[PDB]
């Protein structure tokens, strides 16, 4: 589970916010894209996997699961591409809660930037630093460091 | 030590590659931008600081040191903005070597993508995973986890 991530796509201001969640910690990376295509998703995974040791990704929908470009990125980066079926029903709830929380934070910062992408990065920062007492940023590093050792 | 990063700007294909190096580990993040501006640099630092506990940034040149947009990003993200003067001359050489290494890797992957940005992210992945033994990705996590504990 140190290497397990979940993709999540949410919408705001007629744009798409693509999110990757490190399941065990709740740490996130996110980007704003015009629409959720295989190429956009592939490029996002490529970025993520260069930055964190991504072993497995649960894709956010069937189109990204099927996409040969997404499969190509997962092959390139050594990621096991999996479905995102919530066999554990609590999974849906957690993601939905996170999207609601992220949108709330974006609202709280929205006037501190012209562009949504800037607001989204502020929200990523606030989310990852929030103490809940460790932060998600602390938890991910601790989990991965323990795995290396 | 755990919180110190250095900015670095290099050029390829008439574009600019902006790099942040975690000094203690050699771990990097990078992006392709059309030109180095204060806004581009500010946005890059905002992304970086949401993802890693960035305490101090040594800026890459005087224009980014001076930039009020860069200063605003550093204020927002709680980063101490510093100059990048190589008081230790070995610092110049290290960054020079890294740029040469990155450009080499980009050449090795260049035909595996149409767009330079894709090649640069492949290069980030290869750089961070390269065992020299531990990888830079392993070193950064271990350094930061040790700090937290
Ligand atoms: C003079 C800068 C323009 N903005 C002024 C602004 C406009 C409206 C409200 C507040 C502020 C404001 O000063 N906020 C304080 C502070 C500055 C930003 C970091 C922390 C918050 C801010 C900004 C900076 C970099 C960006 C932005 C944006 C944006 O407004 O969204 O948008 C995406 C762009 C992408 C990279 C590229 O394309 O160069 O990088
Ligand atoms: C059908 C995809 C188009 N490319 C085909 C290609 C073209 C030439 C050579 C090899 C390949 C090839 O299949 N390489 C294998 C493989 C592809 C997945 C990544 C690992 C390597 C690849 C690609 C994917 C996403 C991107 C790209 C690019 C690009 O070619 O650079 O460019 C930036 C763009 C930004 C996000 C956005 O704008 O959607 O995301
Ligand atoms: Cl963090
Ligand atoms: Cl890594």
């Amino acid at each position: 589970s140190p290497g397990i991530w979940q993709l999540d796509c949410t919408h705001l201001e007629g744009k798409v916010i693509l999110v990757a969640v490190h399941v065990a910690s709740g740490y996130i990376e996110a980007e704003v894209i015009p629409a959720e295509t295989g190429q956009e998703t592939a490029y996002f995974l490529l970025k993520l996997a260069g930055r964190w040791p991504v072993k497995t990704v649960h894709t956010d929908n069937g189109s990204n699961f099927t996409s040969t470009t997404v499969k190509a990125a997962c092959w390139w980066a050594g990621i096991k591409q999996e479905d995102g079926i919530p066999y554990n029903p609590q999974s849906q709830g957690v993601i939905e809660s996170m999207n609601k929380e992220l949108k709330k934070i974006i609202g709280q910062v929205r006037d501190q930037a012209e562009h949504l992408k800037t607001a989204v990065q502020m929200a990523v920062f606030i989310h990852n630093h929030k103490r809940k007492g460790y932060s998600a940023g602390e938890r991910i590093v601790d989990i991965i460091a323990t795995d290396i050792q």
